[PDB]
């Protein structure tokens, strides 16, 4: 799969962080990313994802080793970490026809796995919204503990 880049974007408390929705396969809530151009920089694709599906610019707020990054399904997932960005930061997508809805989250509040079905019995997960972000929370908290405290 092509590798792609995006951020986790975290406010001033770091106790919130922005999430995206998408339609379709991906009517969930995700992390700002996507795909790599040819000869793109991953700090430059991470900057144009993230502009393109929430209308705020992180390149002057990259940090180059500062970023969380996941191979799943062979296909390499690289967020940036971005903090202290204001809550009151006005995000707009610059097309409403892949981006549904951006809101900040509670990082405690969100989970970091999906629930079995051991209830009824049955294999496999229940659906959950934060499905995409999910992979990512548990790296987050640990980064941001070794970071911060
Ligand atoms: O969060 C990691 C991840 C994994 C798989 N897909 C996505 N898609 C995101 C960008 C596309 C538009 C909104 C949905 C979120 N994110």
């Amino acid at each position: 799969g092509v590798p792609t880049y995006g951020a986790i974007i975290l406010d001033e408390t770091l106790e919130n962080v922005l999430l995206v929705q998408g339609y379709l396969a991906k009517s969930g809530w995700g992390f700002p990313k996507g795909k790599v151009n040819k000869e793109e920089a991953p700090h430059d694709c991470a900057a144009r994802e993230v502009f393109e599906e929430t209308g705020f610019d992180i390149k002057d707020y990259i940090c180059k080793d500062d970023y969380i990054e996941l191979r799943i399904n062979d296909q390499l997932a690289r967020l940036y970490i971005i903090p202290g960005i204001p809550k009151d930061t006005k995000f707009n997508p610059k097309t409403r026809r892949e981006i549904r809805n951006i809101e900040w989250f509670s990082i405690e509040k969100l989970p970091c796995h999906r629930n079995d079905m051991t209830p009824k019995s049955k294999l496999g997960l229940a659906p959950n919204k934060f499905f995409m972000a999910i992979p990512f929370i548990r790296p987050l908290r640990d980064w941001l503990s070794r970071r911060f405290g």
